[PDB]
């Protein structure tokens, strides 16, 4: 887990998939969902070393988590660490959106920030921490009783 509250991330690159300002956004919401039930405060930062490296990739990446392409695996994350620990990498081979075309990166973002926070999977189809991507109304989302639960049990 993170041993402090304030934690900055950076948008290492953009995918071409979404306008600039939307990826920002989705990700910014992202942060404000595990802001909301824990005392951590998220930034973004501009240049320089970040907690949490957000990166569009594909295939081999330079990780030992390469990418499979279009489906399957959507994104992966790291849990709290130095370094490579936080970062949460994106498939480029998805084709990430504000909707519900092809993958909601908002919806994404949040359940892989919850692995850059230290969170595992839930069993529950109801929870964000479920593997399995569902669209899911952008406004209608909540996170479940398990994934605060969860994240609870590591901040707050
Ligand atoms: O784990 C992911 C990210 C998608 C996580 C699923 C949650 C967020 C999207 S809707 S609920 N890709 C690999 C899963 C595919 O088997
Ligand atoms: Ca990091
Ligand atoms: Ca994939
Ligand atoms: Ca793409
Ligand atoms: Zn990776
Ligand atoms: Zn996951």
């Amino acid at each position: 887990v993170w041993r402090k509250h304030y934690i900055t991330y950076r948008i290492n690159n953009y995918t071409p998939d979404m306008n600039r300002e939307d990826v920002d956004y989705a990700i910014r919401k992202a942060f404000q969902v595990w802001s909301n039930v824990t005392p951590l405060k998220f930034s973004k930062i501009n240049t320089g070393m970040a907690d949490i490296l957000v990166v569009f990739a594909r295939g081999a990446h330079g990780d030992d988590h390469a990418f499979d392409g279009k489906g399957g695996i959507l994104a992966h994350a790291f849990g709290p660490g130095s370094g490579i620990g936080g970062d949460a990498h994106f498939d480029e081979d998805e084709f990430w959106t504000t909707h519900s075309g092809g993958t909601n990166l908002f919806l994404t973002a949040v359940h892989e920030i919850g692995h850059s926070l230290g969170l595992g999977h839930s069993s529950d189809p109801k929870a964000v921490m479920f593997p399995t991507y569902k669209y899911v109304d952008i406004n209608t989302f909540r996170l479940s009783a398990d994934d605060i639960r969860g994240i609870q049990s590591l901040y707050g």
